[PDB]
Parts: C-alpha cells; structure tokens; sequence
C-alpha cells in the first residue's frame, strides 16, 4: 500500500489540545434568537448555502446570513467549531451567530460583513503591489489555520473577500476545513476541481496543510498570468493532465514512486510524455507588469507535485517577493 505521510509543520497540535477543541462530533450547539436579525438582499446561492446581507435589529449593525443547505449534523457542526476555534485569528472571517431559519428547519450563521469588491471586477485592477500585499493577508490566515490545526481546503478567489478601500481581506467559506491528526486517511473529493492538488488528483488519502499551499499557487498563477483558471481540467483526469503539461510527467511520475501510490488505470494513456515548462512560456505583453523572478520563484516553490517539499505558509512569508511589503507594514 501507500507509504505514510506527516506534516512538515504543526504536526501534533491537536494531539495536545483538549478532545473537545477537535472532536466536533460531540460539540452542542450554542443557538442564537433568530429573530434579531431582518434579510435585506440576496447575494449569491451556493451547492451548500444562500448568502444574504441583513441587518441585526437591536444593534442596527449589517451582517451577512449564510442559510445552510441540509448536510449531515457532523458536517455542520464541523463548520461551526473550526469557525469558534478560529474566531479573532488574523483575517479570519467572524462568527457573529448561529440561529435557526424558521422556514428552512436549518441553522443560518451569521457573519461580520466585509464591504467586497467581487474579484472578476477586482483583479483586472490590481498592481503588482495589490497582489504581493494580498498574498501576504492570505498567508497571515493560512498559517494561523494551519497553526491552530486546521486545513481550509477550498482556497480560491470565491473565498477571499476583499474590501480593497480599506486594504481588507477575510478567508471565508470553512464548509469544507477539517482538523489535522497524523496518519488520518481524508476524502480525497474536496475543493474545487481548477485547485485541486495533486494528492487529490492521484487518490492519495495522507495529506496535510500543505494542499491549501497548492491552491494557493493555483491562485498565484491566475493572477499574475492573468489566466483563470491556471490549470483548465475538462475533469478530474484532464485535470492531473494539465498540471502534468506545465510541471512535467517526470516529476509525477517520482512523486506516484515515492509514496507507492496506485494510480488509476484510466491514467495512463492519457498522461504520456511532457517537458517541465519554463514559467516565462506564460508572460506576455498583458501580464508581464505583474510578473518578476520573484513572483516566479515564489510560485516554483508552491506548485511541487510532493506536497512536503511545498513552502509552509510560514516560510512563505519570507519569501524576497514580500521584502517590500513587510517593509512598508512596518512603517
Ligand atoms: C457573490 C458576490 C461576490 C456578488 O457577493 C459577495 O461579495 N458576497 C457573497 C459571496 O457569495 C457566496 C455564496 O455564493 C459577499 C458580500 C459581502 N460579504 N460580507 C461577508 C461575506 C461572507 C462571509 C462569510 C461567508 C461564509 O461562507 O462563511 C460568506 O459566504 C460570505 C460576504 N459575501
């Protein structure tokens, strides 16, 4: 079978924490009185939710409600303990309240509201600062996350709200975070199919913090290349295909060797033979403003097939493509 994998990082921080603080399965949750707040417009619908702006009564403050879609209590409650575990970690979203929508028979949670630019307007605009800055507020939550023992497993442009006048950023959308254990066996069907890290990809069940850092790559890339999304899969398999073109087949076909993985018959014809690509295959006259060694060095170090040798979201943040930035925050 599979050779076994740890995390590089925050490997046992869970091991150490009271049960309670991980083992969601048993949490009770804590509801609120629903009818303080009122819905004020509908902002979006998801596989899993249907987000409104709202206002609190009593205080007159604006809130965001999220109405669950009917999921198993376990993934609920899953949700709603990494938010509390969380709370008041940097850039991470705030839970306000947790109540019950009356209509539905589901629980809504109710969220702090960040005044967001939506990012298929936002990210034309940003400068080669805008997205060094932002990266840096993305790592600020990954690795507080990752150091409270949780993996967010969906990071993506969808799940970072940015009000851009204020310099603010909040990671949201925890549907689909889960707590670290050593020698866990996940689901390998999480996050969206363009962000989806090779361990996904190949079925490889031991992984860790480290996929969030693939994701973020994939961001990276999208924005400096100005290519949504980077790594265009048709599906799951064309998916591995197109990571294959650009970071080669034989440096997959290591990794697969490495930790014995078994990969699925269906793969094989499909994959073949590719060249690890230069990055400046990608830079063109629209993009090249937002593209420096840096930027490529940086994205390098995030997009490895072996999850381990991937940058932690700490050493990230030491990367010379934040030098000028840590530098001005320091002002
Ligand atoms: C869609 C469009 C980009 C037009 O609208 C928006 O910009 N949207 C909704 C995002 O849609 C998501 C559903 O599809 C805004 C707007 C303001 N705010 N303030 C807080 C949030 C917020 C906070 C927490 C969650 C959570 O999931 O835990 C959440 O989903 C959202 C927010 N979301």
């Amino acid at each position: 079978g599979p050779v076994p994998s740890r995390a590089r990082v925050y490997t046992d921080v869970n091991t150490h924490r009271p049960r309670e603080y991980w083992d969601y399965e048993s949490h009770v949750v804590e509801w609120g009185n629903q009818d303080d707040y009122q819905l004020v417009r509908k902002l979006g619908r998801g596989k899993y939710s249907e987000v409104f702006e709202a206002i609190n009564i009593t205080n007159n403050e604006k809130v965001v409600v999220k109405i669950l879609k009917p999921v198993k209590k376990k993934k609920i409650k899953r949700e709603i303990k990494i938010l509390e575990n969380l709370r008041g970690g940097p850039n991470i979203i705030t839970l306000a309240d947790i109540v019950k929508d009356p209509v539905s028979r589901t629980p809504a949670l109710v969220f702090e509201h960040v005044n967001n630019t939506d990012f298929k307007q936002l990210y034309q605009t940003l400068t080669d600062y805008d997205i060094r800055f932002y990266m840096y507020e993305i790592l600020k939550a990954l690795d507080y996350c990752h150091s409270m023992g949780i993996m967010h497993r969906d990071v993506k442009p969808h799940n970072v709200m940015i009000d851009h006048e204020h310099r603010k950023l909040r990671l949201i959308d925890w549907g689909l975070a889960e707590f670290y254990h050593p020698g866990q066996e996940y689901n390998v069907r999480v996050a969206s199919r363009y962000f989806k890290g090779p361990e996904l990809l190949v079925d490889y069940q031991m992984y860790d913090y480290s996929l969030d850092m693939w994701s973020l790559g994939c961001m990276l890339a999208s924005m400096i290349f100005r290519k949504e999304p980077f790594f265009h899969g048709h599906d799951n398999y064309d998916q591995l295909v197109r990571i294959a073109k650009v970071l080669g087949t034989e440096d997959l076909y290591d990794y697969i060797d490495k930790y014995n993985i078994e990969l699925d018959p269906r793969f094989n014809d499909i994959l073949g033979r590719h060249s690890r690509k230069r990055w400046e295959r990608f830079v063109h006259s629209e993009n090249q403003h937002l593209v420096s060694p840096e930027a490529l060095d940086f994205l390098d170090k995030l997009l490895r097939y072996d999850h381990q040798s991937r940058l932690t979201a700490r050493e990230a943040m030491e990367h010379p493509y934040f030098y000028t930035v840590v530098k001005d925050q320091a002002r």
